[PDB]
């Protein structure tokens, strides 16, 4: 039986190696597989990836007449002892277990232990929406040990910056991921210590044109189209109020398509102040037209060319709308 | 073996310590680590937690020539007696186990013990939209024990209000949290008895501007925008017409949309009643230029300036909104 | 050791006590303790409650100097004879296992045991949506024995009509709840007989004053801005027009409005014949401008006032508006 | 002890009565208890039944002074043969497990045995929407043993088509369901041999006139509507070029709320090609006036009643509708 | 006993068969029962699918006086070796247990076993939607050994391409799967050394025909609309300015309505090119109008037929979108 060339019954396996002296240094080496899925209503993300860890324990030294090592599977976890890394800041995970479980064990005659595992972990990811669309998210991932202090486990990165692998194919539909790097921090409980942290960091990106295009563009092209309305002869009275009060209808339709289509965050956005600074410069065109009529008619009546409104408004418009574009863009870069 | 100096098998584990006596007194200490989610359709929400007893049990003292404790993990407890607490009008909970089981017990020489786990809970909470979106919810999470009465386990904070603590970037996408406390009472149950209840209250509110501009701004600029139609002389029967009978669209496609985007709740709230007050003003002025229409002609036909109805109208309208805008921002502040 | 007290080796727990003669008769207490969402499109309910079984097995009775009882947890269930009560008519169901498992076991000296535990169940319920939003539906919960028939097993409740209580704090977001009561009933099933089936009966209702606004009212307003363009001189050809042509773009806005917001339920409904029928109203509008311009363009040419179409119209379409909501407000009340 | 009787451990049960010799004949009954849901994206349906085996094993014979037969748990189940049945063309399925295992087996005493139990299946069903919303669908569910061939294990239904049994309130949200038979047939395997399948079939329809009314309705009004436009006076330009343009309108909203509501199936069906045609008629309607108004114009310009174009196309248009409309009804029934 | 004529407690079956020589060939074969559904946002498939292996073991051996085989159910796999396959890029996965666990286990008398089970499996598709709706989509599904390298275990098909089987009627709602067919390759990690990798590969294809009408045709159609108000007299003041702004609005409702629509993938496809672009033709025709209304303006002032600008227009505009939709489907194929 090769359980039998390790002692199993002649050791103890509920307390860590090294007992009562030295912490025992256990190494950590992590491969991202894919990513996911992100949600930004819940503001959380999907990784799966490898997990590995090295540590030496003498008990299970065996001899040999050559350097061959040996390989178990996930039944000899519950008959030895491993360390139990969980993930800080976590809402659900899990091991794959087909066909059977992803778990593996490689002893060498020495006694040095390689545990790989494979895990599904979603975890939590503070977001700030308000430069939408032009805003940039950093999220994190952390491993920490659950039960053992400093004093007894002291964890750490194997090989520095190089313990960190990724897939080539990795992507996202709506987001650019890049600049992985890990770092490392030291946590206090006051109910029990100090434990060491280990850090995976990642920055996403969103597409910036595809929500230029499709916001902005008709923004403008309506704020335009409402300033043409000018140029045409106060006298055709049934000629001019159409073009005013269809401007308005089409820029109530793309705000609530443009307030349907985004996430639903309940707070005020980039995005927002723009398409209603635009309404606003809408609704003062049909007001400017109500006052030119109106003053037309009282000279008719006191009595039994072009308008000096119309040739302020053809100048005011378009310099406070320049104005206010370059104070947007100049804030929010 | 760690197992053989606590005397498993020299002690009955089936019942409490100190049975047929005094009730044995367990304090309990909870950290927050994160709100998940809420849910305005269902009524709940979903919490992430620490959760930890002390108690003392004389059984488990064992011999030691220092003062060095022992951990145990989650195999250890189905060998043991320990509290069965339970949260109470709960819809679903678990208890994460990756990479292994979250549970750690430390026992003292002396022999205090310690029983920390980590949880997801999602409880329910009665919420009010009456005052949409001016409302204010409060939430509360009670722990209590199943099968223990108050004369047999006495249960209470730690420390008393220092039991709880909370992260500091604890969250919600639409929600404002504040206000965490902690209190005490008893419950009683005609089938077996009195017990004590925990509690953990903390208070939700919202971004008012948000909902402000987004429902009442169009609102408010339409209903003046058809206060316009006023002003226009009434020879100019194609011109004026068409300004009052795209208000009301506008004005529905606008409803139309706050409903959409709002949660599916079926009663009226305080928004809608403001947003079909004002659909009556845009509707009342519609009908006052078809009266006006029709007593001028009659004139010609009879027969064969200013009209009395709209110099009367300019004034009675904006009073009669104002009216209204006072009283409803007077009831609900 | 407690178990030793109890002969559990000296008896056979595969079979029911008093085996070979008189049924055993069991009672049965439910408290509600929520409700926590329904779903109109699957008609199905879920609630959450406590169920309590008490029968008597003189097989348990150990001796004692007092009347004290011993509580068991779950781990003992495995090793007694308890009975099997199963959901009818459900989807899904389970018990809740936080901390540990929801179940408790207390035995009287005598014999007597309490059996009682946390479960939460999904069941279905018939709807009909006929006479939507004036609808009231009935559902039911029942509970039945699943592999003894009544010669072995007598289920009944324990105190009458007194063994239901439901919590104060029961509520739906969308739904009115009220009349609780229970009821018991024989089945009949082939493969082996009669058995006792319990019932849980409650009734549901609607907001009627939500809906009457939100469907009905925009709908009436709409008709009667349709009327008054009876009232406009037909020599406005410009100004008549439009308001016809534009009423009944808001009308099926309006529909299809209320087409998104409604459940998908693919089947005529009361509210749905209210709303069709306006619309052919809105509709016959148009069509009598058309016939009135037509007859008067007709006597122009022909020789090179108010018509009496319009006067008919005027008392026509009101009388048979209003006999129209007479009907159908006495069909549906 | 009541497993006592029955001598376990002097026989092996990992073979199959009758081993080495004819095959087993096993019986099977099926009552049909509610259909869930069924998703026509997906194209799956959800079924719960209760499911019964009869077959013969002389190893489970017991002597007896009486006929009584002996009932047991689901505990019995792991140390017996039972027939290893299963689902094909399953997406996913489970057993009910509350309050416990809901698993029945009685054994009689010359030593016929049954075998109960209660499962939830969910199975997939091929759909054609070519013809929506006069499309008729056939869905099947299937049952087959799956180590054992037809030389070891014969199945068949024990009374023929009698064995099926519907619930009597059996209902879809959406859906007319008749139609229940049960089949068999043989299948072929190239890796082991031949298998017997049992079939259960059914038939779907759906509610032709709340589909009817809803698409079809509103389309023919709308084109009607624009063919009335071909009896105003040419010279009145501005009142015969606003309904044309907002029919076009109305018909594009239409057919975009009729788009959104169905569901998201992407190949042409029977009622897209109804509504666009309808928006063809409507669109060419336009093009018509504007002819009659260039033609005019140009005599106009040239030399310094009704025009031939409408008297024409008052007839041809309609002619055009009603063959459209009895060719499509005649294809589609 | 069945069990006895295994040798089981005579040999350790924690090693591979033939332990320290030659790799053991394993043999798979596949059979595809069906493809469940497909994501686009998260980019993945679910399929259902037969697992089979081949492998020989002179340890399983036993003696017969004839050819006959002995079935086994999933009980003995924890006894024996079996290899442990895993999918590679998978997010979820398990193995069907009703009504009980789907594993069969043959074995011949010399030697030869056979382990067939059945699996569902979720893997991740990486996707392109550049040019939708005219895409081309190629997915795969791989299968690898977990712990064993190529030096212990070697994966290969056993019959080549004739080891991948199809049902007849697997299809999908919105997609069409065509190519079939298996490849090999190795794989290095650096961890451990060379695996082997199988392939499954297929194609999907979009209907073109449905996404042509729907979103190509309308905006065609009103680009032509549109350019029919070149033809009317410009005098019509009040005949021209509602086409125009009639215009924009449809094809506003109609941009919004195919956003909706679309899955949301947030960056430039092939479709919004086409929609934008027709946009700007619309919105162009009306400031041409603008400039034809100014002039004649200024003529009469100053002073106190067609205007070349709409000759020159009418024959730009069709060649210019004739122009565009020749580069656009040359670019696009
Ligand atoms: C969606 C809507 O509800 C709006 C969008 C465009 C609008 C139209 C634009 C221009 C005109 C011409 C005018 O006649 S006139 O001779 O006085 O010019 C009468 C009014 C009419 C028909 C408007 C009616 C309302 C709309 C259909
Ligand atoms: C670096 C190392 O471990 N070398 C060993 C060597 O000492 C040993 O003699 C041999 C036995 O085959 O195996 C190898
Ligand atoms: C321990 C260590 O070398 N950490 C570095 C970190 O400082 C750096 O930011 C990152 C790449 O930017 O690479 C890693
Ligand atoms: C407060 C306390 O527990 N003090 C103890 C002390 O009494 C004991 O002698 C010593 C043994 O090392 O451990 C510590
Ligand atoms: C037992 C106790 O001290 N309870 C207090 C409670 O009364 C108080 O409301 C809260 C903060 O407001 O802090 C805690
Ligand atoms: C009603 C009842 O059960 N009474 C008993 C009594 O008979 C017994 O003597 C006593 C022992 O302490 O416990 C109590
Ligand atoms: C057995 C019994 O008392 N049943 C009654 C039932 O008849 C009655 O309808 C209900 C309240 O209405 O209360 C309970
Ligand atoms: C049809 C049948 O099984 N009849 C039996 C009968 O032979 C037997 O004597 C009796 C014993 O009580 O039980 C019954
Ligand atoms: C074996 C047998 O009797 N099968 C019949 C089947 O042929 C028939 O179609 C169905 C009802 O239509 O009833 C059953
Ligand atoms: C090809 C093969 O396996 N043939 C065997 C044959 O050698 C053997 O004598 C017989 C026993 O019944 O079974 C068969
Ligand atoms: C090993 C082998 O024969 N592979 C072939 C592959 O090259 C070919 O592409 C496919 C069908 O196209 O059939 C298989
Ligand atoms: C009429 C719209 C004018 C838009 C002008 C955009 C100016 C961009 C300035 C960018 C500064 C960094
Ligand atoms: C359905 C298409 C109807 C087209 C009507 C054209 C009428 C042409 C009449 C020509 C008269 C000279
Ligand atoms: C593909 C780039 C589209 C750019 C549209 C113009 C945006 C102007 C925003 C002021
Ligand atoms: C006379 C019309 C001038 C239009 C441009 C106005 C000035 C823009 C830069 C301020
Ligand atoms: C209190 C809400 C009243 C809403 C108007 C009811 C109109 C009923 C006539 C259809
Ligand atoms: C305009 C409506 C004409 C309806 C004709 C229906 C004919 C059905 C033939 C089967
Ligand atoms: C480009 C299509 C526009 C057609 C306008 C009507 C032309 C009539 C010519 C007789
Ligand atoms: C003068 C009217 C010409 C109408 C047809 C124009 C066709 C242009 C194709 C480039
Ligand atoms: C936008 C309104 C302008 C009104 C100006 C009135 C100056 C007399
Ligand atoms: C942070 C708010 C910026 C708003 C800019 C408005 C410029 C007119
Ligand atoms: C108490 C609700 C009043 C709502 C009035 C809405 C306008 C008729
Ligand atoms: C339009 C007047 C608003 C006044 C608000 C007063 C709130 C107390
Ligand atoms: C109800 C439509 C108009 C009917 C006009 C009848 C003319 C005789
Ligand atoms: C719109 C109706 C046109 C036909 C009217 C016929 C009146 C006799
Ligand atoms: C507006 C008429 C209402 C009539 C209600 C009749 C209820 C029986
Ligand atoms: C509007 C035409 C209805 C035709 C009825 C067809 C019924 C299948
Ligand atoms: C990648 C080219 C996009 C061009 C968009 C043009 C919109 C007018
Ligand atoms: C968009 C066409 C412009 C043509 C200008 C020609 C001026 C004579
Ligand atoms: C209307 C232009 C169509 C061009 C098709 C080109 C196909 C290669
Ligand atoms: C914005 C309008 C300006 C008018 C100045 C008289
Ligand atoms: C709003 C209607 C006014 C009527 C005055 C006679
Ligand atoms: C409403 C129809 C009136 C007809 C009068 C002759
Ligand atoms: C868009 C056309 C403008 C022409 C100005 C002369
Ligand atoms: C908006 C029209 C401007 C024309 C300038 C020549
Ligand atoms: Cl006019």
């Amino acid at each position: 039986k090769s359980e039998q060339l390790l002692r199993i019954d002649d050791h103890d396996f509920s307390m860590r190696p090294g007992f009562g002296g030295p912490a025992i240094p256990v190494g950590v080496d992590v491969q991202v597989e894919s990513l996911d899925s992100i949600s930004e209503v819940d503001m959380d993300f999907t990784m799966t990836l490898y997990l590995r860890h090295y540590w030496k324990d003498e008990r299970l030294s065996f001899p040999s007449t050559n350097n061959l090592s040996m390989t178990f599977d996930g039944r000899l976890v519950k008959k030895i002892w491993v360390p139990d890394m969980f993930f800080v800041h976590s809402k659900r995970s899990f091991i794959h277990d087909t066909t059977t479980d992803n778990v593996m064990l490689r002893v060498q005659p020495d006694g040095k232990v390689l545990y790989s595992l494979r895990v599904t972990v979603t975890a939590m990811c503070n977001m700030d929406f308000s430069r939408f669309p032009l805003d940039t998210q950093t999220c994190s991932l952390e491993i920490e040990s659950y039960a053992y202090t400093e004093d007894d486990l002291m964890l750490y990165w194997k090989k520095g910056n190089d313990s960190l692998k990724t897939d080539e194919r990795i992507s996202l539909s709506q987001f650019l991921i890049q600049e992985f790097h890990t770092t490392t921090k030291l946590a206090f409980y006051s109910s029990t210590g100090w434990y060491n942290r280990l850090y995976i960091n990642f920055t996403l990106r969103r597409h910036i044109f595809f929500f230029l295009l499709q916001t902005y563009f008709p923004a403008t092209l309506m704020v335009m189209l409402s300033w043409v309305s000018f140029w045409i002869d106060r006298r055709a009275v049934p000629a001019r109020v159409p073009l005013g009060i269809t401007t308005v209808l089409t820029m109530s339709t793309i705000i609530t398509g443009v307030n349907a289509s985004m996430p639903r965050v309940s707070y005020i956005k980039a995005v927002d102040i723009y398409l209603w600074v635009s309404f606003v410069f809408v609704f003062l065109s049909v007001l400017e037209y109500a006052a030119v009529n109106y003053l037309t008619t009282v000279q008719e009546r006191k009595e039994q060319d072009t308008h000096a409104i119309d040739k302020y408004s053809r100048i005011i418009f378009p310099a406070a709308y320049i104005l206010f574009n370059l104070i947007y863009w100049s804030i929010f870069s």
